[PDB]
């Protein structure tokens, strides 16, 4: 689809078999989701945003469906203000900016 | 043009007679630029992201040229680590997400 930006570009995602809403965020290098339970091993990591740095749980090679497009990659879980899909998965679903 | 997301979507902008590099950021509601001494009146504001909030100065009706496309609207100025073009101006240059 083509998505205009008059409103936040929120889409439904499916991860761990559960549905959620997430923001397509071209300014995010990485995908960061709010606190949730995900199976498999995870490594503690840090990521920085406009307000400073936070501690997150890094899950590698995670299956995640974004607006009907499948991705498999790194998902960070932690106290982000909102669920964001970053460039590491936006590239996988073929997302581009166009103007 | 079409911008892929393999790397950060950085482009040249022109504001207050200065050229700068800025991130085209669909995750940012509003444009926030690194510290610069703009003229005119302003209002204090707090914007939040990963890590918490920062204090910024809100200027209204500021002209920004983004890749030769002219836009005018709210521009926040403060201690952001990166120049960020948010949705308030991305809409004005016809920018969309596509996959
Ligand atoms: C310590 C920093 O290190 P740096 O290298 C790069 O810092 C940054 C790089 C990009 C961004 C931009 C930010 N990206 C981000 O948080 O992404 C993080 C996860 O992915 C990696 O990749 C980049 C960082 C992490 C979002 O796109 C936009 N935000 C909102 C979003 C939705 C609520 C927040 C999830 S907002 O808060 O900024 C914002 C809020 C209101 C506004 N009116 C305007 C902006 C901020 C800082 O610079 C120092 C050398």
């Amino acid at each position: 689809p083509q998505i205009t930006l008059w409103k936040r570009p929120l889409v439904t995602i499916k991860i761990g078999g559960q549905l959620k809403e997430a923001l397509l965020d071209t300014g995010a290098d990485d995908t960061v989701l709010e606190e949730m339970n995900l199976p498999g091993r995870w490594k503690p990591k840090m990521i920085g945003g406009i307000g400073g740095f936070i501690k997150v749980r890094q899950y590698d090679q995670i299956l995640i469906e974004i607006c009907g497009h499948k991705a498999i990659g790194t998902v960070l879980v932690g106290p982000t203000p909102v669920n964001i899909i970053g460039r590491n998965l936006l590239t996988q679903i073929g997302c581009t900016l166009n103007f």
